[PDB]
């Protein structure tokens, strides 16, 4: 019958492209972070079930600033979410990626601490990964290792292989036209055209420096409304949202749009 992890009211263009979802969200800093740096996590105080949770990780140098408009922008429409600081900000992706991991065990670890503003409120079962560049990279490599993670949206991806053909968790690649850290013709497009098994998608936004999908970018109703229709889609089964999944948004932001096994 009914989708027992469906959340909140059906979703509009408008309602996705908001600043905020129908979710009111409070947070906290992780007092004893478990095999990374930091971590501030993001809920939703009144989601009406679990949900599943997200984690989020920086790029070379990078801090938590980087990627922090992600977790109100998720927590808001039904997701636990933590973004990380690494041990070292000179971290490489595959370290990126065991913290990355390790962040989603502390979530999963919360969720059973009666103390844990989020105690109860996450389905551990239902995960997914963000980060940006070796952060994105590192999320690609937590999906090719963790098959059951339900979804993958990296930004501007690096990692030293672009060879993703392991992956089978469904993967929306943000990516930035005029990228000159990783320039997508060798980065973030192989690594989209390498993936063969699932479900996927590529969005370019026009224009956009290696952080146009950063905080204080001024692409947040789209870049916002994709990535939270492909999380929907996918850490909730939540069909409502398979066209604002899948469509390309033939946004005058957009410079490129590629999507392939999506429904
Ligand atoms: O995480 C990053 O911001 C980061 C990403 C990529 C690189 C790198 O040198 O790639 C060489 C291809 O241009 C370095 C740092």
């Amino acid at each position: 019958g009914a989708n027992p992890y469906a959340r909140g009211p059906n979703p509009t263009a408008a309602s996705l492209e908001a600043s905020a979802g129908p979710f009111t969200v409070r947070s906290f800093t992780v007092s004893r972070p478990s095999g990374y740096g930091a971590g501030t996590v993001y809920y939703p105080t009144n989601a009406g079930g679990t949900v599943g949770a997200i984690a989020i990780v920086p790029g070379y140098t990078a801090r938590q600033s980087s990627i922090k408009w992600w977790g109100p922008r998720l927590a808001s429409h039904g997701f636990v979410v933590i973004t990380i600081d690494t041990n070292s900000t000179l971290d490489q992706p595959e370290s990126r990626s065991s913290q990355q991991m390790a962040a989603l065990g502390q979530v999963a670890s919360l969720n059973g601490e009666s103390s844990s503003p989020i105690y109860g409120k996450v389905d551990t079962a239902r995960m997914g990964v963000m980060g940006w560049a070796m952060g994105g990279g590192g999320s690609l490599i937590s999906a090719a290792n963790n098959p059951s993670l339900k979804a993958a949206a990296p930004q501007a991806p690096w990692h030293s292989s672009t060879n993703f053909s392991s992956v089978t968790v469904p993967t929306l690649i943000f990516a930035c036209e005029n990228d000159s850290i990783a320039p997508v013709a060798s980065s973030a497009l192989p690594i989209y055209d390498s993936m063969s098994q699932n479900a996927k998608q590529f969005l370019e936004i026009c224009g956009g420096s290696h952080s146009c999908a950063n905080s204080g970018n001024s692409n947040q109703a789209l870049i916002g409304k994709k990535g939270v229709a492909w999380m929907k889609r996918f850490m909730d089964n939540d069909t409502r949202y398979s066209t604002f999944a899948c469509e390309n948004p033939n946004s005058t932001a957009v410079c490129d749009f590629r999507t392939a096994n999506c429904s």
